[PDB]
């Protein structure tokens, strides 16, 4: 399954090597969690809507939420900062 970053999400990722390694290993992990069930599992996966609708949100914080959508065989990170 790709992997795909928007310059957005990319810039979130590379921020948090910058800021707390530990998150980066929680988006390590729910990224590898995703690949394995992508809508079952940790952060518990929940649907957006709307503008976000076909996205699916997990919880890396409580303030911060690693969006994603999945395809029949790519994984979309749409952000890993913010809510």
């Amino acid at each position: 399954m790709k992997l795909i970053w928007s310059e957005e999400s990319w810039d979130d990722y590379l921020y948090w090597q910058e800021t707390d390694k530990r998150i980066v290993k929680k988006i390590n992990e729910l990224i590898k969690d995703t690949r394995r069930t992508p809508f079952e599992g940790k952060g518990k996966p929940e649907p957006l809507k709307h503008n976000l609708s076909g996205f699916w949100s997990r919880r890396i914080t409580e303030e911060h939420r690693l969006v994603y959508a999945v395809t029949d065989d790519s994984l979309l990170i749409a952000a890993c900062r913010y809510h």
